[PDB]
């Protein structure tokens, strides 16, 4: 009954998956921890299993990362650059396989699992070219006869914790970074993506062991929150990044600063966009559409306020009640599908408490509500009206499709409620006015990492530093000089007199 | 009694000093809290009085200088970097009584003293240019029709916590940063420096007031450990920039980890200057003395583990006794005076400690060793031999003038020796070896934030980020991008089509 | 009956002008060639006189400029910001009477004589910051065991030959810059603004003086077309920066580029105001007003065409022409006036004649086109309709108070006609239209190095670059990365291994 | 008789090469002019032939390419970058032939025209995330309300001029660039290398049709000297890229500006190796070969003077005498050989000049010095001693592999030596001592514009900048920011109040 054992889902194998896989890389393969079932979340069939870390998986692990790292921080960044050019290679060519494998093991639609690929393989392409740039300014000197030049080396062993949601392309943002910097990384991804994280490990294992290099540059320890724990406080992982829920990272970032570590972190996200009176209502409507309900409300980015003018509130509402009745759903991998399944069912059931707490607290459900009576997890994506700005679950992230509706007057006092939740990660506003959009990026304008216009909170690209603030966490993934937080910086005085 | 009532202290006037002076401003002058005498380190006698902040002037101040954040952060940053401007020249005019004050009160000699004050002035006027600067990348987008932006905006209040031993130029670096930066800052310095903290105040103050601006723009709560604690506590307190011992440091960086604030660690070191075989011991000697005896051993930069190369070792030590005798010993600040003392008692009660500990471990006093017969907190500059690397004394910091001696023949054991304690602030390598010294500035040499060459730990300059790593705290003050860590990025995306 | 013997002029004596001035500077003031006079444009007074440099005086002047050299690109650059920030401080303390000064001899308003003054203070400001950060990269070689370094070093002897227009900071931005790039500098000004080019000479001079260096770093030769034809094919002149017309800067670059040596050329404008029918009209009227009428027109950034949209252009024309009509006239030193004289007399030939060929043309003159029948070289403003927009005088730069005004209907057109004359200094956009701006600002919209939106054609800030392209000449000054214009790249590999 | 016609050479059907080939490329191929016929220099024997382009090819070609323009400029740069990167891989996939091509028709070592190749593919691949990269800040105005922007878009249609020594990459460098910053190309190769511009052009003109792009974007006329000249003065070529001779290209940057166009030169070199009394001879021999007698002394940066210390003169000579006699001379592209044919007869004659000039000038030839007896256009490579560094055949650049070889003594004379000649493009010394090197780097060092320590003249990366000073021309290609020839920046302020 696994669906790795159906012929219907014999492309599993071309990722070179099994019944049973190791879930521990590091040169070699292992796994000596439980032996876990993932799961399809739109049927609730069971794919195939992995073979999680040990504690003495671990301990070898990160002695075997950190042996292998005295051989790759010796190769010059180009170099560097090169395998990681080569990975992106590798990924390119199992890019449709590996899409249909984060469509049915975590649920998106086919097009998103793809393109998470996709955005792998591009960032690969831009660490090429950047393995050629990272470094620091040469100075002049106050003094004569004296150099000045500030010099970034890796920091040594990366740990990188990741989340269901998008389990490849976080991954991988913060391994090409890495690896052109210098770093070797040790990768736990979320549990119940276990296949897909072997899935990659096994696409780099290979171009590593071709490139005659220690395969521990990119190690493996699947596992739950006891590795995910250890690794907070290991001392041996010189920078941690973590992606996930709030909660969990607000006490690794604790564990990491007791031990005088460097954390980065991705937290979650209560994003607001904003229609101003003078907003192009048909960029709105299907932009908040896409937003709210895009990957079934479970993107950091989702859009889960929705602050309206009240002259437009009826009629964006009314359009927007609409557009949610003609949502395409079905199974994730199948055509013209855009509205998969919730990624497990204890989301189910928060999702069902925060409907719930929603109405407790005086909201109005104009649309859906309820889960969706059918196989796997799927519920119907939802809109609340009626609530204060203020309203406890409106300032709560429940991971999934419900948006919360709110009338606003003035500039100042919605710009102010867009900044009051804890949560600092994306921000978009609709309007046409010159000055509104430059107050928004200004000093009193979105206090968030990412401050959109015209355009939904999700769908950041990744020539731009990526990350929130406040109870996000303050980490910045992929472009901008992302990379410096993969190294340490040195101010070096050279007296050549 | 008191020595600011004292006709050869009448100087102090010219810095606004009285008997007793208010230690809480934020546009209006007070304090409510407990009264503190200061003391002259070189003659055990009481300065002048400092009334301290009660809770309740913490909670106004801290009020305070939120509202005059709504006025600041609208002001341009050129025009901000005209008022920093303004505070170089006001400190000009008064840098000799501002530096005889630091030499009086904290006891480092006047060229220090003065020095401190120059240094401050000259971040002032390199701040003048940066605030035409600041800012990001506009980047090419993906997406016709949109434009990708990354912003810079302030983060709102630095509070800023200060040590003894630089008691003037820690804060005048955040300072002058962060208002070009926008953003306002609340002053705690150390108690023992609060004469110094105030005089400076006042000279702030008078700018801002002049300039028609509000003056908890720059503020100041002098207190203790409960006024700095409520800083790291604050969520009001968007950036604490800490400069202090490392295990304050530690318990400030979990508290502002565990509201998901920002902190800036500057804590302690623990220097080590490593001297091969092909030195040139002219510059050896005389660079191991300056940063081993100056400010009486108390810098952060201070060198404490002294290696050197087995042929040299001897003739290195014995170099070091005829020049450590030569030291001119006095008052502080009398010009031409090289040795001043410790800054409290308690020092020198430690330093009798640390010497013990010293020859329990199995070391040799080779010169000094003892307190100076003579008024004040005066204690031998004190060289010790024999000592294991790895010695606990050795990898403790005391702050003292001990430095402890080792040898060593190879390259690869001495950078390790260098970078085995926790702490990661400053280094210097002696050698004309071309390979030896990249080797040292890269992945496999030194750890440390400042990375030195025939030169020796200390003094640094403001053209680069100053900071350390591992047990130092990982924050950087000054230059380079270092204005980067009081402001929050945004990455912004604008869909004009 | 020279100004400077009259009582009411006793002022410019406190720049150390007399009767007969020196006009030669290379640490030594000198001056062999011919006197000249120069005259008050507002009244056709004599001023004073200046004795400019013959071949033997240029020659020196070179040589010991040279040997200056040597001196001074030794010096470290934070230590050549130093100097600079005193050139500032002196410019600061003379700013009153080098203001009145420009308005005295080159006829513009006494706020615009002062705020050249104020600019060239701010561009030093900025400079010393910039001392401590110019430099290139430290990039990652593709090879083990090397270091590759961009390195930045000084072009030696920086000649700067100036206009009449902007005689003071068109100059400080050259010397400011080049100063702290390790340059010396030798400056020609234009001939009818000699006693100011001899007044800032003065106040350098002194620093230099006052900071026993050499004089030469800032050496002066006044003169005229024989000078600066002989500083375009010196060898020694390693960069020419040259600001004036594009009939002499052309014969400039050839000389220059003839002989292998770098030039920097800011040449002349034909820059278009351009208000679409959405803009604000109230923005509009007076941003064309300054724009065309500031300094009588003759800005290199000055306003000499303006393109309304139909549906709007009788009413902008009818409220510009009632704008004029209110301009207060008079001697531009006195309280309240805008409008000063044209620089020389025959600049009023000049007019009169492009208004003659403007109707020949078959232009209308809705106002002005007449001198003023009183002393000095007042001319009216002017305001020309009906011309086609590639009439032969509206692609010429007459530096004349001359607006040719076009109508136009459609976005591509106008802003093809905006990138049709020759010239490509400065454009501007009235409009309220997001998509608009930012194609104005893309590849398909403004040709120009200066492009701006809804404020005028003039009032650059010194934290940008300043030049044009296409016949302009494609040189940059003041901010950005300008500063490399006056140093040279070197890429730099040091093998270690 | 034609060697594309011997089924030996079969294989040069692989790039799409005939017996007489299309020279024209503009989205279709043609050729008009006169049918060249271009000769393999190992054996004289006939390759191939190319119709060239006549004058209206030229006309039709431009108007196509800048309307092109028009599309290309559309697409954003990341956009742009894919297909940059798609070039890089198509190149890779006929890296050995096409590396085999350049060996046949230019005649260097088959392990050099593979990688020249190989430094096309890499910096395609650099590209690829430059084009993520590139524009400028956004910086902070001083006037409130107003935003201040730097903004970088296409110059148009870049030309490029390239010369017979590196027939593939300086046309790549350029392309690459020029395209992920938004231009068009037009490539005249050196009439020599034909075949192989024809051949790049139909690997480029395949990756162009693939993705539905006008094949203009990447246009070829190929022609001699009328061409080029035609290049030079058409206005609508905005920048001109041209590699080639000194005297040449000093004429084709005087026609361009004429124009007020842009250029970009790369011209000749005159590059000297130092080699200093403590240098490493393991290195300095072999290095001193390479970078003499390498691509047959045919590189720009190849090493023409060599100057050694009086102690190690005989020494090095007497080293590199015994190293010469190992270089292994046959046709290039066979993988045993190390040493091929000048590229002309012409060359000959100047390699038998030189020898001349230099024996009658008082040298001795200590190896070399006369033809090879054999097929092809081979000259021994050459040792010359005993001449004065002044010496009129050591500063005129021969474009032979004859080393003139000097005495000095002092380091002060050798960098004036160094310094003395016209060129200025790369310089390399051999030596330990730490404060030489950074002198050789600063003010009083090298001119040149790779300026290396311990390694020959030769083979620079695509990290930095290439180009040179003085008569070199100035221009820069490949990395750093010298993607800014290739754009126009602009200023933009944006009031939005
Ligand atoms: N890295 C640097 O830039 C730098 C510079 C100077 C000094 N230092 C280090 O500073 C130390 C100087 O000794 P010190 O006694 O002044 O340090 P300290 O930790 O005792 O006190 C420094 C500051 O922290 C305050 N403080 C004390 N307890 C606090 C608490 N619980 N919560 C919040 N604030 C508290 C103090 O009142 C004082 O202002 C040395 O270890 C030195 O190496 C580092």
């Amino acid at each position: 009954t696994l669906l790795i054992n159906q012929p219907q889902y014999a492309w599993l194998k071309e990722l070179g998956l099994r019944e049973e896989n190791e879930g521990v890389y590091n040169g070699s393969w292992g796994g000596r921890g439980e032996v876990i079932t993932t799961y399809c979340p739109a049927n609730n069939e069971p794919i195939a299993r992995v073979r999680q870390a040990s504690v003495a998986d671990y301990e070898e692990t990160v002695k075997k990362a950190r042996e292998a790292w005295k051989i790759w921080a010796d190769i010059p960044a180009p170099k560097r650059g090169e395998i990681v050019r080569q990975i992106g290679d590798a990924l390119r060519e199992k890019i449709q396989v590996l899409g249909s494998l984060v469509s049915l093991e975590m649920g998106k639609i086919l097009v998103e699992g793809v393109g998470e690929v996709q955005e792998y393989v591009d960032i690969c392409d831009y660490a090429v070219g950047l393995s050629r740039m990272i470094g620091g300014p040469i100075l002049p000197s106050e003094r004569s006869g004296h150099a000045l030049i500030e010099q970034w080396n890796p920091v040594g062993l990366v740990g990188i914790i990741t989340a269901f949601n998008f389990p490849v392309v976080v991954y991988g943002w913060n391994n090409a970074i890495a690896m052109i910097c210098g770093n070797v990384c040790l990768w736990k991804g979320a549990p119940t993506t276990s296949l897909i994280s072997v899935a990659v490990t096994k696409i780099i294992a290979k171009v590593l062991e071709d490139n005659k290099l220690p395969g521990a540059i990119c190690s493996l320890t699947c596992g739950g929150a006891d590795i995910g724990t250890a690794m907070a406080k290991d001392e041996r992982v010189n920078l941690l990044s973590f992606t996930g829920s709030t909660q969990v990272g607000k006490q690794v970032g604790l564990m990491v600063q007791e031990r005088f570590g460097r954390s980065l972190l991705e937290l979650g996200g209560n994003n607001a966009i904003i229609a101003f009176e003078d907003a192009d209502l048909s960029l709105v409507v299907p932009s908040a559409l896409f937003a709210a309900v895009g990957t079934a409300g479970q993107r950091c980015t989702t859009a889960r306020r929705l602050f309206i003018h009240e002259s437009i509130h009826d009629e964006v509402v009314n359009r927007l009640k609409k557009a949610y009745a003609q949502i395409r759903v079905g199974n994730p991998w199948d055509p013209n599908v855009l509205y998969g399944p919730l990624h497990t069912k204890q989301a189910v059931s928060m999702f069902l408490g925060a409907v719930e707490e929603a109405k407790k607290e005086g909201g109005t459900v104009v649309y859906g509500g309820k889960v969706m009576d059918r196989p796997g997890n799927y519920v119907e994506p939802t809109i609340v009206t009626g609530l204060g700005h203020d309203a406890s679950i409106a300032h709560t992230e429940t991971f999934a499709p419900i948006l919360y509706v709110f009338k606003f007057k003035n500039e100042e006092e919605v710009f102010a409620w867009n900044n009051e939740v804890k949560q600092g990660l994306s921000s978009s506003i609709f309007t046409k006015d010159l000055g509104r959009i430059f107050r928004w990026l200004g000093p009193k304008g979105s206090d968030c990492g990412i401050v959109n216009v015209n355009i939904p909170t999700s769908g950041a690209e990744i020539g731009g530093a990526f990350g929130g603030e406040k109870h996000t966490g303050g980490g910045r993934e992929s472009g901008s000089d992302a990379w410096k937080q993969y190294m340490r910086r040195s101010t070096c005085t050279i007296n050549y007199s």
